């Protein structure tokens, strides 16, 4: 039910980036490099574990999970949340909750390009990855 989204998908668009790295206070020489950098995202399934890697020259991460089931993750960032990852209206929505905080990265398919919307406080930022 996830199958669309497997596979390795490389960035080709931003927009708002750097707003979303500054509401999750982010200082000016990690967003200076991030906002250069282009990642890898690989989503693979074995049954109804996900693990999603997301490689570059900068940072690197990988988590794994279940959908609905809670998991803890450290992110690129170093914040060290709980998560959740569940799929909403066809859309892979993770959910990372903090000190009260909390952010979504939402993950769609629109027009074969995988389309990330992260939210945090008001910032909104949109990231494009295109399948290799
Ligand atoms: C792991 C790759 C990180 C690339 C940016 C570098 C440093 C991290 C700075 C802020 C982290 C915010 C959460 C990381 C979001 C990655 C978004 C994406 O998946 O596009």
């Amino acid at each position: 039910m996830v199958d669309a989204f497997l596979g390795t998908w490389k960035l080709v668009d931003s927009k708002n980036f750097d707003d979303y790295m500054k509401s999750l206070g982010v200082g000016f020489a990690t967003r200076q490099v991030a906002s250069m950098t282009k990642p890898t995202t690989i989503i693979e399934k074995n049954g109804d574990i996900l693990t999603l890697k997301t490689h570059s020259t900068f940072k690197n991460t990988e988590i794994s999970f279940k959908l609905g089931v809670e998991f803890d993750e450290t992110t690129a960032d170093d914040r060290k949340v709980k998560s959740i990852v569940t799929l909403d209206g066809g859309k892979l929505v993770h959910l990372q909750k903090w000190d009260g905080q909390e952010t979504t990265l939402v993950r769609e398919l629109i027009d074969g390009k995988l389309i990330l919307t992260l939210t945090h406080g008001t910032a909104v930022c949109t990231r494009t990855y295109e399948k290799e």
